[PDB]
């Protein structure tokens, strides 16, 4: 499992100009699920996202508070392209989990996130859809996470 | 050297509320200079970014065309937070090149991009600054790139 995490002042997902979801301050997670991914990686990745210290405290010290410390929001979007192998210049996605299983895995992942944090502060894209993910990256701050190695 | 590349329908940078840079369709590249990066990694990374096949052809075939094939734009922003977290739950900076040496590499990287592609299609943020980077990720499509190893 891989994730790209971007700290946002706001973020939203549109499908065909229709706004699907939107968050204010918090974190946008692009989530790459691999073929070899299991419940262990699912649970480990949730813990890492929720505990990632990307926010300031009241004094303004950097890297001192997680999304949960701040009671901020999380926008998760499924992103199989992160499971890319770069032989030549064309991407190959053989390491990504196929969409039939991946949708179930993704849904279970979002559900662990909601039960570990607060459901109302967790927003999603639309798994199969051609989306525009509007990301107002605050800083910018961008962190790569991986769980096969936690 | 590490990069996160996002395919965009548009992207922009604001500092202090003012939009200082914007592109239309293309890629937004967040670039992380590492401690032992050389001109070698820099040249390799430019090449990879410029030929990355993240665009469709004119028949709609996925993964077939690069930014240059499409004559699309590139917004490049410096981002030192791309190094591995490994231990703890905060960004890790010990592997990032100190800002002083890094700024020279970053500017060299932009000059290489411009020389190898089209200068008028290349935009950047503002190296020192606290930026809002507005990214309309198209798909979304996101690719992680890395040189040395
Ligand atoms: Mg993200
Ligand atoms: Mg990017």
């Amino acid at each position: 499992m891989k994730a790209v995490v971007q700290r946002v002042t706001r973020a939203s997902v549109t499908v065909g100009g229709e706004q699907i979801s939107a968050i204010g301050r918090g974190i946008c997670v692009l989530l790459g699920i691999s073929l070899e991914d299991t419940q262990k990686e699912l649970e480990h990745m949730v813990r890492k996202i929720l505990n990632l210290r990307v926010f300031e405290d009241e004094s303004g010290k950097h890297w001192s508070k997680s999304v949960m410390d701040k009671q901020y929001e999380i926008l998760c979007v499924s992103q199989f392209t992160l499971q890319c192998v770069l032989k030549g210049n064309k991407p190959d996605f053989h390491l990504a989990m196929p969409t039939e299983q991946a949708e179930g895995f993704y849904n279970s992942f979002l559900e662990q996130l909601r039960k570990t944090y607060r459901p109302e502060l967790i927003k999603d894209g639309k798994f199969g859809a051609y989306m525009q993910v509007h990301i107002q990256n605050d800083g910018p701050v961008t962190i790569e996470l991986e769980s096969p190695a936690p």
